[PDB]
């Protein structure tokens, strides 16, 4: 089976991250152990899983990034230490190997943590911060970070900035680790790339084909299609997934063999659009939508592309949803997996 681990807010019930195994045949979930630790807002496994670094999600100086020590033989958790980050409220969180970034949504801005020998953060190394405001005067004061990605060929890093409307672009150095003073993020050129005013740039995933990436706005509702290549975003496509105007979207993923895309809504009629990708331009055509637990705030799609689990903070529930190969359409199991305010979802590779 597959390892899962879960994170959470930890206001009420849980106590932070949550370890199960996770039969992808038959989507069966197992609990297995648990780690105490602040709102672990969201998570990612090393590429051995031998380690998992998760958010503290605070809007004081309490932000920071955890170093867990992970054991998926006997799926327990292991703390080895915590760093701050520059700004408050890191939201996303990744790792390169040699470093952890960290998307801090109140902070306006990035923060990198070189990893020492033995897996733990040492202090952040680099903290990038934005200015800046947008189209919407509640939400979009200044800029707000919620996402970090490196791309495909691993040469760039952009990072959402839903209070600003950009896509801010890095140089990444592949050879900046903790050993040396190279600095691992530098500004590249152009600075960023605009969306929409009012979008509200959320999340961003890139095709399984390398040549495509695609991000859902949080305020807009919209999936923004764009072509990819060497650090270069061109506008192809814009669609709604949220038609409602809840301006609550939330998460996006394509499926496994890259014929799908789903992205997630929140706020009012909760739950995931669903589009069909084209083979030949990578655009998008809604086929279907599911209403799901209220409040999917984040989701997953098995390596296998069976099933999709959706996170519902709300309804305290991760369903499962198991996904029709041919149409993409999902289908409810009846297999929730009780958890209190689970947020975010990810595999031991």
């Amino acid at each position: 089976d597959l390892t899962m681990i879960v994170g959470t807010y930890t206001s009420g019930d849980s106590k932070g991250l949550y370890s199960f195994r996770f039969n992808e045949e038959n989507g069966t979930a197992t609990a297995l152990s648990e780690a105490e630790v602040e709102n672990p807002s969201y998570l990612v496994p090393s590429a051995d899983g031998k380690f998992i670094y998760a958010v503290s999600e605070f809007s004081n100086e309490q932000a920071a990034a955890n170093a867990f020590a992970f054991n998926k033989e006997e799926g327990t958790f292991r703390l080895l230490n915590t760093q701050k980050t520059g700004g408050e409220d890191p939201c996303y969180i990744i790792t390169n190997g040699s470093n952890v970034v960290t998307a801090n949504y109140s902070g306006g801005s990035i923060s990198v943590f070189p990893i020492d020998k033995d897996g733990s953060l040492l202090p952040a190394s680099e903290v990038v911060k934005f200015k800046g405001s947008g189209a919407d005067k509640e939400r979009q004061e200044k800029p707000h970070l919620h996402c970090v990605r490196i791309t495909p060929d691993g040469k760039y890093l952009f990072a959402d900035d839903l209070g600003t409307d950009q896509i801010h672009k890095f140089i990444v150095n592949p050879n900046a680790k903790a050993d040396n003073e190279d600095v691992f993020l530098k500004e590249g050129s152009p600075a960023s790339y605009k969306v929409e005013a009012g979008s509200g740039p959320r999340h961003l995933t890139f095709a399984p084909n390398g040549s495509y990436a695609y991000l859902i706005n949080e305020l807009s509702g919209t999936v923004i299609a764009f072509e990819y290549n060497d650090g270069e975003l061109k506008e192809i496509q814009t669609i709604a997934a949220d038609t409602v105007g809840a301006k609550g979207s939330g998460d996006i993923h394509i499926s496994p063999d890259g014929k799908f895309l789903y992205a997630s809504n929140r706020l009012k009629a909760d739950g995931l659009a669903i589009f069909s990708i084209h083979p030949e331009n990578g655009m998008l055509t809604k086929v279907g939508y599911q209403l799901t637990g209220i409040h999917p705030r984040n989701f997953i799609i098995t390596p296998n592309g069976k099933y999709l689990l959706v996170a519902c903070r709300d309804s305290n529930v991760i369903q499962v949803y198991e996904r029709d190969t041919d149409t993409g359409l999902l289908t409810d199991i009846r297999k929730d997996i009780k958890v209190d305010k689970p947020v975010c979802i990810k595999f031991v590779p």
